[PDB]
Parts: structure tokens; sequence; C-alpha cells
């Protein structure tokens, strides 16, 4: 029967508070999911170019793949402020230190498909006919056989607001591409470079079709397509950010001259550089506070902005991000910069997207002008010629400093996680399917080991004109569009935290200047400007 | 299935009496609630003020405050004459000395959604394509998570006939409202008034969303929602209404001058003034009647038209109502002055909106024009300057006397509640949610110490156009409405009274000039003019 | 006591730690310490 409903429409987040502190966050998400037909049901491998890298020094903007876009609209839960509200991610922030993963499901339900009819008055008039009979094609899938292809770096999730209807994007995957682009090349001088994507290598080139993937629910006006409990198995997040750096690992070496005045403009004396004793890296005798023994270094000097270029193309390396230093550099500490949507924040009025340069607090990243390196003897009051300043060029490149190549990646270095961000941030990704396995992803912080939850597919299926089927490139339909409910439940396990200290910690606060952040206006215009997270601090040692 | 009937109209008030008198008022309602759709689904915060405080001198003209507009519509049960008819509340006022409280329950059904349809002729011609698919969207409150915001004292409620159709209003609440208007002026002279509404402070803006806090049933054409059985506890109302004042508690002092003569123009005479006895509070030897020994003051002299001012804004103290003196003021004794709607009384010819100035009739209500304070000794044939009469004035201003400023209420005041008025007040309130609870509302006579009852929020679902909808602030749907029915059932519980005396007391009897009061005319006129409520007398002590 | 639970969209205040207040909760170079008050009863509610 159509006119009995089929589900709840639900979206509060129950704290369940568990015994010892344990927490039971479950967050139900909601929204109108407001589908389009498909402009067309061909699948199309679309090779992109641009002349924008064809002519020298644009090699950046390198906007060139292989693409194939199939006419299935993905419906995407992996985004965070489709579950959390600012008001329930206010309470996370400010007192859960760990938070487990552990169950999902989705749901369809309270489908409406219509059928949009044009008649011929003197304005273009819309008749808007019910289709009883029409039905729309959804396809969960359960083993992940398609490529899983997120929709949080490209902003392209379900809108975070409950009462605005959303869209669901088109699923669309990277197709193999052979790029040529070199040479690569300055920006002043001309080169006969060469900027074509050439034909793609025969073994590898990966064509998943839909319908022979995954098996297809077809669903009338009455549906209920209810995807069974998916059961995370995922490291458990801490969100509390570590401080501690190797200027702060360990036991202080003692000191006899003690201040006496208030005020920390007067500073204690520690004794002697030769005097003091320990244990210690290096060959000399004067054990300063800089060469010591720490126990590992916190990040690692990566290569930043270094481009390397693969069978698919030039890219840059994806750095750790971490908290920069009291100098704001941020490129080689891997800041965010999240462009979003008028369904992800940004106030709905005449301006273009907010950007929010982002960084999560735990501190522990480094300055590329703050840096320098010595030779092998230790030299205070060092040799002109025996220490490398980052004023010095590299092959004669004066912007270009050491710190440009140089990696410190060793196995002693302690690193933490990505933070979660909000609300534009992704929440789980997909496990690599490599041999070796990389330690943690820059792009969303859980991780799944085993099946990733299963991304849904929906797309109206061909509602066909009189006219013929048979020796025709392309078919009239019917135009059609359609709304359906989507019910999620993503049921995380946090543990609360314990205050075992004296001063209070920085909690997320709500100031004079913020409730204009957190507020409507006189139109209607929402805003989900980003919270810089991971506010309870911990100790790394 | 759509073509199956879901419930039962019903409106009849059982009257199922019980044993030793005790009855059961079962008192049902069923209206036609047309809900038209949203104009808006964005929540928008409006900021109101008015250039007319502004102006020095209306300061009491004072509309200015900060609204939050939702586009939910509410449901409200909560006004007397939609479970009563004159009829069955004559039954009431005759008869029923207590009125307790008990159950509630509410239920929409049998909805009909329609599409309108605009085709392009000469003249407007709209068509009325029915929705089998389509769903609006409940959401009963049962835990009051939302703002309890009762359409009574705003007479918004639903209509009080049964044949009329009703309309539910829009749900709004109060936000936070930092109120600029001083400095008070008077009318004559001319002030550097600032009449700004200020940033709503960090610390209290309280945006509650209907989505993110009660869960949300969709239901379709073929739809029962079914709200369980709310058991009240209240207090028992007492319908009675008390006479007795403090020239009227405990005994009279007995008179040895008897009258002989047919008729009350002649008086009895007392014993003198001197050489009467018995417990007295002054120190003078002569017991007058005035100063005598009576357990409590009934009633309180409230300091009335007095605008406190909070950080909402200008506001006048709630005076208890209560009946007032053969002099007719009405101001210090807390008059109602209920404007309807032509849902709610009202003949519904051309003319403006009725008025009815009302009062209750427990007899405990005093005058201003009527009271005098004087010094410490008592001293009858009293100095010039030593008591105050109310001509005196209190400043300099004539027209103010000490009865503005004096209040009385110390811990010996009894006090009668709030009457219950018809057809147009309010049943049941929520209790104030602080740490010293009201002793009384004003607002409404029964009051409910556990969670009050569920109101109904009610709001079509987005019938979306095929345009997009994001990066759009303003999208657009397909204009529609609903119609849906909605039965109430409220049962009370109330003790029949019993004569205990000789003479018969007045009943609400219809006269000759009160059949056109209670009568449709030859349009289809109606009208609930109210009743004077508590009408049994009984004793205070 | 009782955990609270948010039933709303916007984040209330919180009783934060600025960098002007560090001062306030930290000892100084001889031992000092101080306990300044802290402005009460922060989690709004509504009375009606």
């Amino acid at each position: 029967g159509v006119g009995v409903s089929t589900g709840s429409f639900n979206n509060q987040t129950e704290f369940h508070y568990l015994g010892d502190g344990l927490v039971q966050i479950t967050a139900h998400a909601s929204r109108l999911v407001h589908l389009n037909m498909p402009e067309h049901e061909s699948y199309r491998r679309i090779n992109v170019l641009n002349s924008e890298a064809g002519v020298a020094g644009q090699m950046v903007q390198d906007d060139a793949h292989s693409q194939m876009v199939t006419p299935w609209s993905l419906v995407d839960a992996n985004a965070w402020g489709v579950w959390f509200n600012p008001g329930d991610w206010q309470l996370i922030t400010n007192n859960m230190t760990e938070l487990n993963l552990v169950s999902f499901e989705q749901e369809i339900f309270n489908v409406v498909l219509k059928t949009i009819t044009e008649s011929a008055t003197t304005p273009p008039t819309k008749i808007y006919n019910n289709d009883l009979t029409a039905s729309l094609m959804v396809a969960l899938d359960t083993n992940n056989t398609l490529p899983y292809t997120p929709a949080a770096p490209r902003s392209e999730t379900l809108g975070f607001y409950p009462w605005l209807p959303t869209k669901p994007t088109h699923y669309r995957y990277y197709m193999t591409c052979t790029r040529n682009l070199t040479p690569p090349t300055h920006t002043g001088q001309a080169g006969t470079i060469t900027n074509t994507i050439s034909a793609p290598t025969h073994s590898d080139v990966m064509f998943y079709t839909i319908e022979n993937a995954v098996p297809i629910h077809l669903l009338r006006t009455g549906d209920e397509f209810s995807t069974g409990t998916y059961y995370f198995d995922t490291k458990p997040l801490k969100m509390t950010h570590s401080w501690q750096t190797n200027r702060s690992l360990g036991l202080p070496p003692k000191l006899a001259t003690e201040p006496t005045t208030e005020g920390q403009q007067h500073t204690g004396t520690l004794k002697a550089a030769t005097d003091r004793e320990g244990i210690h890296q290096t060959i000399n005798n004067s054990y300063t506070e800089a060469t010591a023994l720490r126990p590992a270094q916190v990040g690692y000097n990566t290569p930043y902005m270094n481009f390397e270029y693969s069978d698919g193309g030039p890219f840059l390396t994806p750095i750790v991000p971490v908290y920069d230093t009291q100098y704001n550099a941020d490129e080689p500490n891997g800041a965010y910069r999240i462009t979003m949507g008028y369904q992800h924040g940004q106030i709905t009025t005449a301006t273009e997207l907010g950007r929010y340069t982002l960084n999560p607090i735990s501190k522990g990243g480094r300055a590329p002008n703050q840096e320098f390196n010595q030779s092998s003897p230790l030299q205070m009051e060092n040799t002109l010629n025996g220490t490398l300043l980052p004023t010095d060029p590299i092959g004669g490149k004066t912007d270009i400093h050491f710190t440009n190549t140089l990696n410190t990646y060793g196995p002693l270095t302690a690193l933490n996680n990505t933070p979660p961000i909000y609300p534009n941030g992704q929440i789980w990704d997909k496990e690599l399917d490599a041999d070796l396995k990389p330690r943690l992803h820059v792009t969303a912080p859980f991780v799944c080991k085993n099946n990733p939850p299963g991304q849904l597919f929906v797309k109206i299926a061909p509602n066909l004109t009189d006219d013929f089927n048979a020796d025709s490139p392309q078919q009239p339909r019917i135009i059609t569009y359609s709304n359906f409910w989507w019910k999620g439940t993503l049921t995380f396990t946090a543990r609360m935290r314990s205050s075992n200290m004296w001063n209070p910690i920085h909690q997320h606060t709500t100031t004079n200047d913020n409730i204009v952040n957190y507020m409507p206006s006189n139109i209607g215009g929402m805003r989900l400007y980003p919270e810089i997270p991971q506010l309870i601090p911990r100790k790394l040692y």
C-alpha cells in the first residue's frame, strides 16, 4: 500500500552514559535527499585535459585526469557534521578523551517519485503528476566491490542541516591515466613541453559497472530499504592532543640560581654548560639543553611542497597535519584549507565561499625558517662554512632552503594522528589494500581494517517514452525526480575525561563575537564555521 | 491502504456519574485542522523593534522583543472551550465544587494532502490534484524538550466550534533580548532616549530546533498518530468561590439594641466602643469592628500598574485576579480583558472584536480610593498630618496615591486561585522550572508538577520542485496544504455539590436577553460570550 | 550530580581558559598562588 508510512524521521544524538565513564554516543541523522534523474544513462570515460598547464610554469595547475562518469548517484554519510550539531560536538570536545567507533546502519524510506509535465501556454507551466508505479534503483555495495570514493575531501556529502533538503552526488571514479607533462620548467623561459594524456595501458584499465557488481533493489513508492547494522573495527581515536616536545620530554636539569622577585621577567639560571652531567648524544663535553638525550622526536621534517610524479601525474606529498610554530607557516605543517558549499557552512548571502585555514593544536610541528644544520663536530661559535643556515640556497636557488629536501623521519619518530575536522572532515576511510599499509591516514582519523561500510548508490529507473529503443544512441525519457528520506545511525563509544590536575584546561566556549557564528539571521542564513579540534591536553611522556 | 478510514470523529462530553458524588467528566474534542505549508523552511531569528516607544512617553507601548520564528505549526488543546460547549459548562458551574484533572490523549488521523496547481487561462484557475505519496511531519514532544508556549494567552488555539474548521498557529518562542529603553520619561518633555535592542549575550542564547530535539513521525495519507494517554498530577481546583472577608471572618460582636420594625432601613445597635471585650491587635481601649482580631487577611494590596524592568524589558507586575469592590476599579484587582478572534466567539459580522472586561466573583479584592493609612498611635478623630488619605500625593504626583507603592503581602495572606475563564482561558500550565516555585499561576488554574503534556508540532514535508537544491538560499516548492482531523480526550474528575443550607444560590441561568448570546442567526453567526465563573459560594472560615 | 544533555543546536558558554586567564591559574617565580573566582552557573535552561 502507498498510503502507509514506512519509517521515522529521527535526528537526536543520545548520549547514553554507561558505567565507569564509558558513554555510547548514538548519533542519528535524517535528511530529505532530492534525487534528480540522470542526464544520460550511458557510461562515459571522459578524459580530462587543460590548456593551463600546457603553457610553461603553471604545472601546479594540473587538472588533467581520466574520469569514469557513471549515472548512479551516491548517498554519503562519511562526514562529521551530518551526525553532530555544534551543541553535541561541543559536548565531545569538552569531555571525551577517546572515541571508539562501533555501529552504522543506513535506511532509505518514504520515497516520493514524481513526473514533471510541460504544458504549452504563454508561461512555462509545469505539472507534477504523481508516479504510483515507477521505481528507483538502490544498491548497497555490502562488499565494497566498487571503488570506494568518499565525498568528504570534495565537500560533496549530504548537507549538514536537518531542515534543508540535500542532494546526492554523481558517482564517478578515476580510470587509468598515463600523463605526459615533461619537461618541467620555470615560468619565465619558454619550452617545447608536451601536455597530452596518452592512450591508457592495457594491463590496468579497470571498468566497474554498477549493475554487474552489486545486486540492486528496485523500490516502489512504499519502500523501506534497510541496510544491516555494519559493525566497525577501528583504532580508538584520542581526542586529547599532546603538547610535549623534545624540549619538554623527560626530566629538566636542576638549577642553582632560583629567582626571588615576582613576575616572569626574571629567569632562573642553570649551572654551567661543562659542569652538568648525564647521558648525551654527542662527543663534546658541554651538556646544553638543545643537544640532550630525548626518547624520540615528535614530528618529522617533511620535504614540503614536494611534487612527486607518478603514472597518474604530478602531485604534492601529503604531510601529517600538526600544529605550526609560533610563526604561522602552515605549509610544511600541513594546514587544512577547506572550502565549503552553501549546504556545509557559509552564510547564504551573495559572497563567495568561506575558507578557514586550519591546523590542529597538537604541538609537534616545525618551522622551516627556524631550523639549521651543522658539520659533524659540534663546535659552538661555529664556522661560517660549517653550519647550514636557511639563508643558504640549494643549487643556487635562494628561496629554496635545505628543509625543502631534508627529511628526518627516522624509526624513533612519535607522531599524532590526523585531527578530525568539523563539520567538513571525513569520519572513516578504507584501508589501502596494499602490501605495506600506511601507519595513518591524512584524509580521515578512523581506519577500517575490515571491509569498510557499504556506500549507497541510488538512481532513478528509466521511465521511457513511447519512442523506440533499438538502433538509437540516445533515447527520450519522461523527465522525473525523487524525494526519498534517508535515516542513519552512527553509534560511537567514548570515555569521559577525568581532571587529574589543578589549573582548568581550555574548553570550547561561546564568546560575544561567537554567537553570530551559531545563530540564524533575519533571512534564515545559517553557518557552520569550523571548530579547532582536540582541546583537552595530555602528556606524551 | 489509502481508502480505509483510520479514526472516529467524536465530540460528546460524557458525564459518567460515579459513586459518592464523584463524576468523571470525559470530554472529547475533534476538529478539522487546516494546515497550510510553511512560507519558508529556514529558521529565522527576527529581532522586533518599534518606533512608537522611541518617542518619549509611550513606554507602555513596548512591542520590542527577539523572536525565533520556526516553520513548524503547533496544534494546541490548552483552552477551555475546545472541550466544553456552553450546555456542558453550565452543568459544571452549577453543580461541581472541585475539579481534579486526570487524563489527556491526542490523535491525528485521516490526513488529506493535496497539491494546488495553477493553469494559465483568463481567470486564475486552480486545480486540486491529490497527493497519494506526500507526507507531513508530526512531532509529539513527550518530554517538553522545546519551550512550552501555550497559545491561550494569545487566543491562538483551535477554534471552539466543532463544525468550523480551525487553523494551527506557527510555533515560535522568545530568544534572548537585551533591551535598552532608558531613560524612562514623561510624555510632555523631550529626552535623548535610546531605543535599541542590543546584541544578544553569549551565555544565554538558547536555540531549539525541532528536528534535533523530538523524534518526528512521517505520516502518509492513511496515517493514525496516537499520543499515549498522558496522566496529570495537578492540584484539585475549587470552583466554589469564597465571599468571607476580614469584616466577615469569625464571631460577630453581640448586640443589645435589636430592631423591632420590618425592613432593613432600621439597624441594630451594638454596645459601646470602650465597653466591648476580646482579643485585639492595638494599644487603645475601644474595640471597634475595623481593628479586630481576624485570623489572616484575604487578598493583598498589590503595587498596581507597576512596570518592573528586566533584562527582557519593561513589564507590568501580574496581579492575582479577584473580585473588585462595589466601586468598579478592576486595575488593582487584575481584570481580564480578553479579545478573541472569529473562531473563538464574536458574531461574524462586520464589527471589530468583542472585549468583555471580566473578573471572578471571589470576594477578596480592595479599592485604591477607599484605603488609608495612619500613624503608629491609633487616635480616633485623627490629626491632619497623622493619617495618609489617598488625596495625598507621593513625591508631588497628585494622581498617584500611597497604594501604588504600598504592598501588604504578609505571611498570613489567604488567597484564592486564578478563576478559569471561558471559553478563552487556559486549562493547564507548565510548572516554572525555578528554585522557588510560585504559589499560583495567573495564566491557568491547573498546575502540572510533573512533565507537562506534549505539545504537538505539525509541518508539511517539503514537496520539492525539479530545480536544484545546492548553493541556493531559497528553493521553489510545490504549493500544498493539508486537512487532518485531530481527536482529543480530556478526562476530568469532579465532585458534585451538596446544598447544606436554606436559601438557593446563584446558578448560571438563561434570561430572555441571553438566548441571543447562545443561538445562531439567519446567516450562521455564532458567538461564545464569556461566563462569569465560580458561581457556588463557600465559606473561607 | 547529573550529567548535562545538549538538546539544542548552538553551543553554550563553557568555562574556558584564555591567554589572559592562565596567569590566574599558575604559580609565579616566588610561589605565589591565586584563586580568583569563577562566575558560576554557566549552563542555560528554560524557566518555562
